[PDB]
């Protein structure tokens, strides 16, 4: 994709900062082109869908219920929770959990499915297990920030990345029903507008969970293809960057408007 590699290229140069891409076949799993693919990039909030196929994969082994119902207190509220901020007296059960920290990015709804699962040790165990032995949670949201240079806690590589996203949502790993509603959780974003999803033409099939962090880094993993059904997964990180939110969400943009012209 010589266009794209143009575009992702400059985004590094327009950024100046690092930006890590990958396109992968959903059907074969086929690298279709890559940049960047093996070097490490902060996950951020994109972890929220690997997180609920850890869940979902309890769910498919009969030890949690979508509908159970969780009860948590005002000391579990983090930074950024615009739907567990709500049902501090209901409560929220394990769908509208997961619903929340994919669609909306809901910190808090991210450290309770955290907890249920027996934590980020437990989420890189489930990883590892499945073959990605280099994609790695170790903190919950809430906990302390001392910036490390070159921290690899919390962190992906595009190609690892693709690979487990592709693994959750199209593999054996989960049932029929599990991948079904992984990927229609993904396909409800509400907070991806600005990235991929301003680039798509109308009709296409778009699932994607966006991230956001310091130290400039923004990311997006998507499923995606034309005629309402997805064809590619498609990864991109960046981090390093000391341009605005809009900056980093337009150079995203952009390299996803290559991404379609080229299909």
């Amino acid at each position: 994709h010589p266009e794209t590699l143009v575009k992702v290229k400059d985004a590094e140069d327009q950024l100046g900062a690092r930006v890590g891409y990958i396109e992968l076949d959903l059907n074969s799993g086929k690298i279709l082109e890559s940049f960047r693919p093996e070097e490490r990039f902060p996950m951020m909030g994109t972890f929220k869908v690997l997180l609920c196929g850890a869940v979902l994969s309890r769910v498919d082994a009969g030890q949690e219920q979508l509908g159970r119902r969780i009860h948590y207190s005002q000391n579990d509220l983090v930074e950024y929770s615009p739907v567990t901020e709500k049902h501090l007296t209901d409560g929220m059960t394990v769908r509208e959990l997961c619903s929340a920290a994919i669609t909306m990015s809901d910190n808090t709804a991210a450290n309770l499915l955290l907890t249920t699962i027996g934590g980020p040790k437990e989420l890189t165990a489930f990883l590892h297990n499945m073959g990605d032995h280099v994609t790695r949670l170790d903190r919950y949201y809430g906990e302390l920030n001392e910036a490390i240079p070159n921290d690899e806690r919390d962190t992906t590589m595009p190609a690892a990345m693709a690979t487990t996203l592709r693994k959750l949502l199209t593999g054996e790993l989960l049932t029929l029903a599990s991948r079904q509603q992984l990927i229609d959780w993904m396909e409800a974003d509400k907070v991806a507008g600005p990235l991929l999803r301003s680039a798509l033409p109308a009709g296409w099939f778009i699932a994607d969970k966006s991230g956001a962090g310091e130290r400039g880094s923004r990311g997006i993993i998507a499923a995606l293809g034309p005629d309402g059904k997805p064809s590619r997964i498609v990864v991109i990180y960046t981090t390093g960057s000391q341009a605005t939110m809009d900056e980093r969400n337009r150079q995203i943009a952009e390299i996803g408007a290559s991404l379609i012209k080229h299909w």
